[PDB]
């Protein structure tokens, strides 16, 4: 039961033994696309690469590879993409990507800049009369409203299809104060933006599945859909004591690569399932919390 685990490592400062238990036990599986001559400069990072069998493939003939993952939880019942920040030149994949998985959402958890250095492309515009336009997949992409807080904002995108002319209506979920290799400020914090992901239908079944991104897809990336996954499996069965965070974030490692970056990323993980436990087993009023010890106003 993962209060007690938790206490138990705690106490025994085991945090860093736990961590590279994951690491030497998680699945190693080929990445044999990612790592064609023709696909370097579609990958931000040498060591992180989407496995063959659960990469998300674009619909185009001439090149559909993007660093991007399929992980699909099935008894949860929840899929994720996670992808790389996109690069200069794949910000166009990027979208067709959004476009052809049919997703709802887009949650970023990194800045465009961080510790003095360029982690992720200007991808999305910042101001509604400056559209962009993708010229080689023919997507265009307009700022249509944003909702900034004091430490994520979200943007209503509207994704325009220009072959067809069909357009969608893509939420931007942007966390602004999670540092790189780091955790988020607290639990409270993290739980909030969770949830406000959760409250907009982003990670429904009846879109495809919510696009999660950092700088390498992995770290912050794998924090967000650990936790939303144990408190999705938890609420399924109203059963706290079955979910082992640990076999899930073995299991999600089984569709991509070094998810979970660092033992703090862990540790904050388990923080945040257990608090959010409160809300999945009747606490309503709990939310409410988060949101007034996040202080997002302003």
């Amino acid at each position: 039961e993962m209060e007690k685990e938790f206490e138990q490592i705690d106490k025994s400062g085991s945090w860093a033994a736990i961590y590279q238990d994951i690491r030497h036990e998680a699945s190693d599986f080929p990445c044999r696309v990612a790592k064609l001559p023709k696909n370097k400069n579609r990958n931000r990072y040498r060591d992180v690469s989407p496995f063959d069998h659960s990469r998300i493939k674009l619909h185009q003939e001439d090149n559909d590879y993007i660093n991007a993952s399929l992980i699909k939880m099935e008894e949860a019942q929840r899929s994720y993409i996670l992808t790389q920040g996109p690069l200069p030149n794949t910000c166009g994949h990027f979208w067709e990507m959004v476009w052809e998985q049919k997703s709802r959402g887009v949650v970023m958890l990194n800045r465009v800049m961080e510790k003095g250095s360029l982690k992720c492309a200007q991808y999305w515009p910042q101001k509604e009369e400056k559209e962009m336009i993708f010229e080689d997949t023919n997507l265009k992409l307009t700022l249509i409203s944003e909702d900034i807080k004091s430490y994520y904002t979200v943007r209503q995108l509207e994704l325009e299809n220009l072959t067809t002319q069909e357009t969608r209506e893509i939420l931007h979920f942007h966390y602004t104060t999670w540092p790189d290799f780091g955790v988020p400020e607290s639990p409270a914090s993290f739980l909030n933006f969770l949830f406000k992901v959760r409250e907009s239908g982003s990670l429904s079944p009846e879109h495809g599945p919510v696009v999660v991104h950092c700088s390498a897809g992995i770290g912050r990336s794998g924090t967000f859909c650990l936790a939303d996954t144990c408190l999705l499996l938890m609420d399924k069965r109203k059963d706290p004591s079955s979910v082992d965070i640990k076999k899930v974030l073995l299991e999600m490692r089984k569709f991509r690569m070094g998810l979970i970056q660092t033992a703090d990323q862990l540790r904050f993980s388990y923080l945040a399932v257990i608090e959010g436990a409160k809300f999945i087993m009747g606490d309503s009023s709990v939310q409410d919390q988060w949101k007034e010890l996040s202080h997002e106003d302003l």
